[PDB]
């Protein structure tokens, strides 16, 4: 286990830095199924449909622009991205069972691959007969937050305003420059361009930090 999504070096466009199978294996994305999603006209019976719901409009936001087929890969991924936050909301329940219990009943299967990947599991043989148990540590804190970022880099076009993201992950933005820097993004001010986009003063642009990802990747 290493902080970040095994990245691909020789990756010749950005999304394929961290594809879809480095964030979330095989095995596991084959039970990420969002057509329902897709088929879903309603926004409020659409957000229903995550594995996760909270008093954020972060997941609404990123939602309302997947409405195409040619999306899924990014549907899967937010789908995925949720149930991440709730598990990293929730990082002191300590049980399997008491986490579902705060979870919208996402596929087994992809809790049981966070327990295994993200989280220091309570050895012991007497403990196992009875459930999963484990704790949140910072390096998982890291981990957990590295592939949330990697996912949002994919859904925001590989750009990404620093500041709101802190706001939204009740991070200081030092902490969101920090992960986004063990991921080898480049984390700088933002260009003319961008802060015309992000509406943002041109005067402030070169303060206001953005994450960016660009091929070749760094070595």
């Amino acid at each position: 286990d290493r902080p970040t999504p095994l990245a691909n070096i020789d990756a010749t466009d950005v999304e394929q830095i961290y594809p879809i199978e480095s964030i979330i294996p095989k095995k596991e994305l084959q039970f990420i199924r969002v057509s329902s999603i897709l088929k879903e006209a309603d926004k409020e019976k659409k957000l229903e449909l995550f594995p996760y719901q909270n008093n954020s409009k972060y997941v609404a936001k990123k939602l309302d622009s997947l409405t195409q087929p040619s999306q899924m890969t990014k549907l899967q991924m937010l789908y995925y991205l949720s149930l991440l936050l709730g598990v990293y909301e929730n990082r002191r329940v300590n049980n399997k069972t008491k986490l579902l219990e705060r979870l919208n009943s996402p596929p087994e299967i992809l809790v049981d691959g966070i327990l295994s990947r993200f989280t220091v599991i309570k050895p012991g043989q007497f403990g196992r007969s009875k459930d999963r148990s484990y704790f949140i540590d910072p390096q998982n804190e890291d981990k957990i937050l590295c592939y949330i970022l990697a996912i949002i880099m994919h859904l925001d076009n590989f750009i990404v305003e620093i500041t709101p993201l802190a706001h939204e992950l009740n991070l200081k933005p030092s902490k969101v420059v920090s992960l986004f820097r063990v991921l080898g993004a480049i984390v700088k001010g933002a260009t003319v361009a961008q802060a015309e986009a992000f509406g943002i003063p041109k005067s402030t642009a070169a303060s206001y930090k953005i994450a960016t990802m660009k091929v070749p990747f760094k070595l």
